[PDB]
């Protein structure tokens, strides 16, 4: 990879892609066709590729409208790369895609909390100590069941 921690890099592999599919057929694409075009291709595009249309108004779940700032340049081609650097500053989010997400132990995980917030979690599942000499010990026995039991509550069940 590289230097960088993260990049718009679903948009770049897809905006640029699917415009040139247009001229590829010789679609002869110009009017108000162009905007549509973008639908019919959102619906069946990718399982990513479906999210960051949403943000731009190709979904029926979608709240914009800027759509149009993709069916003016497409005809000519010019922007299709850039495109995703104003994506960007419409918001993060088109770009979190990633290929890699987000997740919640960013405030929460354990090796920035304490061993006496560690000594609860094995306590209520029934794991108990099995060294119990530093937060290390915890961490890893934890990971153990950590994952499957993300969801887990005394009210519910994954077998019922």
């Amino acid at each position: 990879g590289s230097l960088r921690p993260g990049d718009c890099e679903v948009c770049i592999s897809y905006l640029g892609r699917f415009y040139q599919d247009l001229k590829d057929r010789d679609v002869t694409f110009s009017p108000a066709t162009i905007e549509n075009e973008l639908i019919k291709f959102c619906r069946e595009a990718r399982g990513k590729e479906n999210r960051l249309c949403y943000y731009i108004g190709a979904t029926d779940d979608a709240a914009t409208k800027i759509i149009n700032e993709v069916s003016k340049p497409l005809a000519h081609h010019i922007p299709v790369e850039k495109i995703c650097e104003k994506l960007k500053k419409k918001d993060s989010q088109i770009c979190e895609l990633k290929y890699d997400k987000q997740i919640d132990l960013s405030t929460v995980d354990l090796k920035k909390l304490r061993v006496k917030e560690l000594k609860k979690i094995l306590d209520d599942w029934g794991e108990t100590c099995k060294g119990c000499a530093e937060k290390s010990d915890y961490i890893r026995k934890i990971n153990e069941l950590m994952p499957k039991y993300a969801p887990k509550a005394a009210s519910a069940r994954t077998d019922l």
